[PDB]
């Protein structure tokens, strides 16, 4: 069959970890040592399911989730490396919120920059680029995840979705680069849902008439337009995620090379 088929007896699953209509996620291991992730498709999903961890097969990137190794008959199980952390928006909200600081959630934007950045020249897109979407791993590693996949299986994030998407349809890489300013507000509010005390409805007519949302406290006044410029209303205007991982990679020292910690960031 194929190189990435393995039997069910080398899987075992420990942890469940998350509960799906569709499915399930677990923590486990397989062949004994190697700790690993699994996702099972409930036997749902039609046998489309195989053409997304298809996509998994192809795209490899160090700051994207990899794929490890498929069970494709029925029922299906996909297995994938552990992120021990779980997603970037649990992470934020956690324990650990308190101690990132600017440096440590600049270095993590680069991160997510850059697998997106793998994204973009692929000539994909991901559609729901967000914190809750993000997984983090040791050594505050993070990583884009199964974003096909998921999309497929979700088959509203209104307030991270770029108005000509939300409104028209045109998903594209310049949408997710939208969905990526919305992600560094994520990011400098350690996870506070974006545009605060604002229901879907008033989100997308207050966006509409040209409403963004203000620079987060101690937030520097730079890394706010950076975020003015993925939200820009026309979409080719909006940066390359190449640009986006340059800048966020430089941020300390061709941006703010005069930056002083202070209670927050
Ligand atoms: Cl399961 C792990 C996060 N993680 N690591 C890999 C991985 C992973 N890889 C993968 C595996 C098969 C097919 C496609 C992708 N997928 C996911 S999706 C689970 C997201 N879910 C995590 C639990 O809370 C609700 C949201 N989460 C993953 C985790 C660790 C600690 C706490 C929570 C989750």
């Amino acid at each position: 069959k194929d190189a990435w088929e393995i039997p069910r007896e080398s899987l075992r699953l420990e942890v469940k970890l998350g509960q799906g209509c569709f499915g399930e996620v677990w923590m486990g291991t397989w062949n004994g040592t190697t700790r690993v992730a699994i996702k099972t498709l409930k036997p749902m999903s039609p046998e489309a399911f195989l053409q997304e961890a298809q996509v998994m097969k192809k795209l490899r990137h160090e700051k994207l989730v990899q794929l490890y190794a498929v069970v494709s008959e029925e029922p299906i199980y996909i297995v994938t490396e552990y992120m021990s952390k779980g997603s970037l928006l649990d992470f934020l909200k956690g324990e650990m919120g308190k101690y990132l600081r600017l440096p440590q959630l600049v270095d993590m934007a680069a991160q997510i920059a850059s697998g997106m950045a793998y994204v973009e020249r692929m000539n994909y897109v991901h559609r729901d680029l967000r914190a809750a979407n993000i997984l983090v791993g040791e050594n505050l590693v993070c990583k884009v995840a199964d974003f096909g996949l998921a999309r497929l299986i979700e088959d509203f994030p209104i307030k991270w979705t770029a108005p000509e998407a939300a409104l028209y349809g045109r998903f594209t890489i310049k949408s997710d680069v939208w969905s990526f300013g919305i992600l560094l507000t994520e990011l400098t509010t350690k996870g506070r849902v974006p545009y605060p005390g604002m229901v879907n409805r008033e989100v997308l007519d207050q966006v509409e008439r040209g409403y963004r949302m203000p620079c987060p406290p101690e937030c520097p006044e730079s890394l706010h337009d950076l975020m003015c410029q993925c939200w820009r209303k026309d979409p080719e205007e909006r940066p390359t995620f190449e640009y986006l991982q340059a800048f966020l990679e430089d941020y300390f020292t061709s941006t703010e090379p005069q930056y002083q910690p202070g209670e927050n960031l």
